[PDB]
Formats: structure tokens, C-alpha cells, sequence
């Protein structure tokens, strides 16, 4: 009925929901977002209600968001509350482990150390840390309080049972569950570390900032990272035990009215949001506290539609809560790397992966997903481990927290596994004839692109020029040009040749298609052409027999540079738009070492050493084309220092694809950006 049935868990919430209803009726048009109220006994009954189509939306803490996700409910986050500004929303907080500088231990070696918890049963203080360390605990892990007591050599766990397990109160005897215990809560847990009682304090990111105003004092503290490294306390976003959403509205995954819910809550915060009206305070509780929404909430934000619970909570939070609830660890905790789960994007990719798996003798396993973004999501949540990606998807995967580990090398050499190729150089070519041309005044000139959606011919150049575009109409920057794959009637199709049906088409039929074609576009009808550094040489000195390219001199053309200067073709290395990276294998950081190791083995067994791809299995050969890896892949090379998407792609490339993604939307990128801007 275009009506949103909100579920309340108390009589107080029901009343507020009724006020919310009546008021929203007075300000919203006859045909607009309406609200009905449904009262149930608890949050769980509300989750079941929504799943049963008896309600539509409820706001939940992280733990209950996970509950709502499980079957048969299958709810998902749709709207989130934020507690800061539009620039600093603070939708999430980060559970971190604070420690003294140079204490001499990491996450993987916390046994025998002393711990300070905010309180037993709390998220950052207990559930999350203990969830992650669950398998590192001694058996029997049940009851849990006992297992933790044995793991640490003394600690402070407020509200714990000191009578049966006194070791948990060693740092705060009695385990006082009130502020009377100086080591209770966030302030207390931090003080437990500060006074030297404990070695580590499991708290929020903001905790140390609340208990120490001088940065000089904070410098003696640092955080434990899950990759068993330490970092400064203000780098918690890169070093945290988990990332937690504070308050999130959930609805059905299918037919949950997520758009309608957003419409409702959006107009709601508009009229009755924070300090918006005196008639009704959406984020104020007249009777109770934190009714329907947290009272500290400043407003709402739409959760990107690609998001699901697993992705929203993060692999850390899910790992922890699963460990506590399921309580399953490998009975044979062998230090050998588990099979690498490769992700296949197609039927043929899967068939090749299946052959690879059999030959690997269990070292490789296979998982299928519908699209590239689905595979990335699977690597994020753990349903898969590794996959090969091009530059654009390495960028998206990087924004999603994954890291590159191995690059595909395409050049034949004696030792390619130790010489990662940075790829060719994308450059902008213009004739020496027009001396007025410069990277700045390209606006209104004639351009030649290999094709739309191309690294050197389009994405890099048009991405860097985006600041000059100021919008998403890229055919309006250049007066005319040839960019195969455009709308045909576009200005970027005006200079194209080809035939009627093959006009402005991305294929051989178009004569101005490709690097050579864009060069043809340049020499015949055009001012600038975007290609790679080997294009001009290969098409000059008589090296190209075609008539138009029959007799051209390399010295007749020059490269545009970013700062505005010009140089000859020979100096492409110092004058270029950006470097076009090779494909690279990406994975989750915790799986980097294993993926890096096992692939090397597989590479040596089935790489470019085999001759009979018939009698053996060739990893870099495809029954069709470029399955899992590019067929012209010589070998996979270790990346050394370039083990992040920023370091691997380069500043100009990430700048280009980043700007360009503002116009071309990616559902996955939206989601990952939401969790980490
Ligand atoms: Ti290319």
C-alpha cells in the first residue's frame, strides 16, 4: 500500500511509532511514504515478523544484524544511522587492541599475557577479541570463561564469575561490574593498561583519544593488527580487530521495500530530524531512551543495494561471532596452507579450473560465481581465496580491502618470477606541426581514441582530464573525434570511417579502431591520439606497409606531458599520462602468504616449462581464450613492495579510474566505499 510497517519491541516504542505515524501523516502528501506500527515482544520476534511479511523494517545492533541474516529470515541492511557530519559520518566504530609501545608481542602470540576488558559480554571488550582468539584457546573451550582464564596469565574481565574462575579478576579482584571498579568499562580498561596492570586493552578506536588529550602521551601506545603487525593508534582504520556498524535498519532481502523505507526515513529526517522541528523529535525518546533509533543519531544514510550482512559486518566480525556460536576449530591444526579456492567467472573458466584442481592434487580448489564483482565479494567474505584481475578490477578490489600478490608477466626472460612488469606507458601523441597544442588546451580540439572503455585510448586520458570535464559528457570536451563504441550519432563518431553498419564500431571493420587506427585517425583527420609508447615507432620508418602509413617519420610526432611540456617519442618514460598495469592475482591479506606459496609450486609444475599441452596440463593455455589467466602469460611474479592497489597501479592510474568511476557506476565499489571512504 506504499506503507512501511515498522516493528516495535516495547510499549514505549509503540507510542513513539504512533507519534511518528500521525506526524508524518500531517506533513506528507496524500500519496507518499506512510507508516504503520506493529508491536512484538522482542527483537527476535520482530525479525521473524519481517521475514513472515508481517512487518517491514527494524533497527538493530551488529549482533542482531547477524541474527537477522541467518535462515529462514534472510534480512539485509538497507539504511544506517550516522553520528557525525556528512563528511565524517561515523556509521561504524572499530574494535581495537591497544598496547604499550615495544611490548614485544603480536596478536598471534597473546597467550600468557595479561588482558584488560571493558566488560564480559560486551562487543569490543569481549565478544570480538575472544571470538577471534577462540581457536588459540586450550580445550575444553566450554565454558568459555574458564578457557580464557587459562589462555591469559591473569586479567581483568568485569562482570565475570570470579568465584569459579578467579584468574579473570587478577587485575581487578571481584570483577566489579560497576564504575566502583576502576578498571571497568572503556575508561577503566584503558586505565588497566595505562597503570601497567595488563599488557593489552580491548576497547574502541576512540577510547585512547578520550582518556589522553596530549598526542605526545598517545605515542607510547599502539594497536595490534590482525596481520600480526603493530601501527600507531590513529591508524586504527588500517589496524583493527573488527569494524562494527552502530545501528542499522534491516528489511527482507526480496520484497523488503528497501527503497520505500529509505524514502520514508529520508523525508522523516528532513522534517523531524535533528533540530529540524519542535513538534516531533525523531531521535529523542520522551519516555524511554534509544526508542526506535539511538538518541545520539544525527541522521540516516542509504546502504548501497549490493550490500548484504556478511559484507556489511566484515569478515572479521563474522569470524568472531561464528567462532563463539558455532565453536568449530580444525581438529588437525596442521600448519600447511589450506587449498587455494580459485574463483571462476564462466562455464569454461570452471572447466579449466577443474582440470587444474585435479592435477594440483588438492592444492587447488574451485568456486563459481556469476560475475567478476561476485567473485571479489566471495574473496572478501572467505567463500573464495584467489583470482586474477585487470587494472580496473584491481582498483575496485583494492577499495574493497583485497591486495595484489602476483602480477602476470608477458615478457619472455631468464627470470621473470623476480621481475614484475609495470606494463607499458600510456601517452598522448600530437604532430610537431601544431605547436600550440598542450595538455591544457585540448578542449575543443580533434581527438583519436582506440575505443571507448580502453586503458590508454580512453580510461587513462579521459580519466585525468575529468577535472576539465566537470561532468560526465565526454564528447563535449573534444569538438570532434573517433571513439569506436560510442552512440554512432555522437561527435566522437564524426571522424570515424568504416562502413555504414561498421561505422564507429569497436572492431577491425572500423579503420580508426585500435592503436594503429587511432594513429591513422591522427595523421588523416585529427589533432591528438591516445595510444601506447610503441605505437609511433611500429608505424614509422616504413615498418607499416599500408598506404596511409607507408612512409612516415618517427620524428614528425611528439608526446604531450602532464605538466604541460613536450618531448620526443623516445622519451616516453619521462613523458606519459600513466602506466598500464598487467593483470594481477588478488586475495585477502591473511591468505597472501599461502596463495603466494602454492601458486609458485603450481607455476613450476604447469607454467611455461611444459611443451606438450596435449599430454600435460598448461596453466597459461586456454581451450577458448584467456581463462583464469591471459594466455600470453609467461609467469606469475612476486610483487615485493607493490603489495597494495595504490602501489601496484600508480598514482596517475588510480586517479584516472577513480574519477572515471564517478560516471560509470559499480555496485560493489559503492558498497566498499560506504564501509571505507
Ligand atoms: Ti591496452
Amino acid at each position: 500500500d506504499k506503507t512501511v510497517r515498522w516493528c516495535a519491541v516495547s510499549e514505549h516504542e509503540a507510542t513513539k511509532c504512533q507519534s511518528f505515524r500521525d506526524h508524518m501523516k500531517s506533513v506528507i502528501p496524500s500519496d507518499g511514504p506512510s507508516v504503520a506500527c506493529v508491536k512484538k515482544a522482542s527483537y527476535l520476534d520482530c525479525i521473524r515478523a519481517i521475514a513472515a511479511n508481517e512487518a517491514d523494517a527494524v533497527t538493530l545492533d551488529a549482533g542482531l544484524v547477524y541474527d537477522a541474516y541467518l535462515a529462514p529470515n534472510n534480512l539485509k541492511p538497507v539504511v544506517a544511522e550516522f553520528y557525525g557530519s556528512k563528511e565524517d559520518p561515523q556509521t561504524f566504530y572499530y574494535a581495537v587492541a591497544v598496547v604499550k609501545k615495544d611490548s614485544g608481542f603480536q596478536m598471534n602470540q597473546l597467550r600468557g599475557k595479561k588482558s584488560c576488558h571493558t566488560g564480559l559480554g560486551r562487543s569490543a571488550g569481549w565478544n570480538i577479541p575472544i571470538g577471534l582468539l577462540y581457536c588459540d584457546l586450550p580445550e575444553p573451550r566450554k565454558p568459555l570463561e574458564k578457557a580464557v582464564a587459562n589462555f591469559f596469565s591473569g586479567s581483568c574481565a568485569p562482570c565475570a564469575d570470579g568465584t569459579d574462575f578467579p584468574q579473570l579478576c587478577q587485575l581487578c579482584p571481584g570483577c566489579g561490574c560497576s564504575t566502583l571498579n576502576q578498571y571497568f568499562g572503556y575508561s577503566g580498561a584503558f586505565k588497566c593498561l595505562k597503570d601497567g596492570a595488563g599488557d593489552v586493552a580491548f576497547v574502541k578506536h576512540s577510547t585512547i583519544f578520550e582518556n589522553l588529550a596530549n598526542k605526545a602521551d598517545r605515542d607510547q601506545y599502539e594497536l595490534l593488527c590482525l596481520d600480526n603487525t603493530r601501527k600507531p593508534v590513529d591508524e586504527y582504520k588500517d589496524c583493527h580487530l573488527a569494524q562494527v556498524p552502530s545501528h542499522t535498519v534491516v528489511a527482507r532481502s526480496m520484497g523488503g521495500k528497501e527503497d520505500l523505507i529509505w524514502e520514508l526515513l529520508n523525508q522523516a529526517q528532513e522534517h523531524f530530524g535533528k533540530d529540524k522541528s519542535k513538534e516531533f523529535q525523531l531521535f529523542s525518546s520522551p519516555h524511554g531512551k534509544d526508542l526506535l533509533f539511538k538518541d545520539s543519531a544525527h541522521g540516516f544514510l542509504k546502504v548501497p543495494p549490493r550490500m548484504d550482512a556478511k559484507m556489511y559486518l566484515g569478515y572479521e566480525y563474522v569470524t568472531a561471532i561464528r567462532n563463539l556460536r558455532e565453536g568449530t576449530c580444525p581438529e588437525a591444526p596442521t600448519d600447511e596452507c589450506k587449498p587455494v579456492k580459485w574463483c571462476a567467472l564462466s562455464h569454461h573458466e570452471r572447466l579449466k579450473c577443474d582440470e587444474w584442481s585435479v592435477n594440483s592434487v588438492g592444492k587447488i580448489e574451485c568456486v563459481s560465481a556469476e560475475t567478476t564483482e561476485d567473485c571479489i565479494a566471495k574473496i572478501m567474505n572467505g567463500e573464495a581465496d584467489a583470482m586474477s584481475l585487470d587494472g580496473g578490477f584491481v582498483y575496485i578490489a583494492g577499495k574493497c580491502g583485497l591486495v595484489p600478490v602476483l602480477a602476470e608477466n608477458y615478457n619472455k626472460s631468464d627470470n621473470c618470477e623476480d621481475t614484475p612488469e609495470a606494463g607499458y606507458f600510456a601517452i598522448a601523441v600530437v604532430k610537431k606541426s601544431a605547436s600550440d597544442l598542450t595538455w591544457d588546451n585540448l578542449k575543443g580540439k580533434k581527438s583519436c581514441h582506440t575505443a571507448v572503455g580502453r586503458t590508454a585510448g580512453w580510461n587513462i586520458p579521459m580519466g585525468l582530464l575529468y577535472n576539465k570535464i566537470n561532468h560526465c559528457r565526454f564528447d563535449e570536451f573534444f569538438s570532434e573525434g573517433c571513439a569506436p563504441g560510442s552512440k554512432k550519432d555522437s561527435s566522437l563518431c564524426k571522424l570515424c570511417m568504416g562502413s555504414g553498419l561498421n561505422l564507429c564500431e569497436p572492431n577491425n571493420k572500423e579503420g580508426y579502431y585500435g592503436y594503429t587506427g587511432a594513429f591513422r585517425c591522427l595523421v588523416e583527420k585529427g589533432d591528438v591520439a591516445f595510444v601506447k609508447h610503441q605505437t609511433v615507432p611500429q608505424n614509422t620508418g616504413g615498418k607499416n606497409p599500408d598506404p596511409w602509413a607507408k612512409n612516415l617519420n618517427e620524428k614528425d610526432y611528439e608526446l604531450l606531458c602532464l605538466d604541460g611540456t613536450r618531448k620526443p617519442v623516445e622519451e616516453y618514460a619521462n613523458c606519459h599520462l600513466a602506466r598500464a598495469p598487467n593483470h594481477a592475482v588478488v586475495t585477502r591479506k591473511d591468505k597472501e602468504a599461502c596463495v603466494h606459496k602454492i601458486l609458485r609450486q603450481q607455476q613450476h609444475l604447469f607454467g611455461s616449462n611444459v611443451t606438450d599441452c596435449s599430454g600435460n596440463f598448461c596453466l597459461f593455455r586456454s581451450e577458448t581464450k584467456d581463462l583464469l589467466f591471459r594466455d600470453d602469460t609467461v609467469c606469475l611474479a612476486k610483487l615485493h613492495d607493490r603489495n597494495t592497489y595504490e602501489k601496484y597501479l600508480g598514482e596517475e592510474y588510480v586517479k584516472a579510474v577513480g574519477n572515471l568511476r564517478k560516471c560509470s557506476t559499480s555496485s560493489l565499489l559503492e558498497a566498499c566505499t560506504f564501509r571505507r571512504p
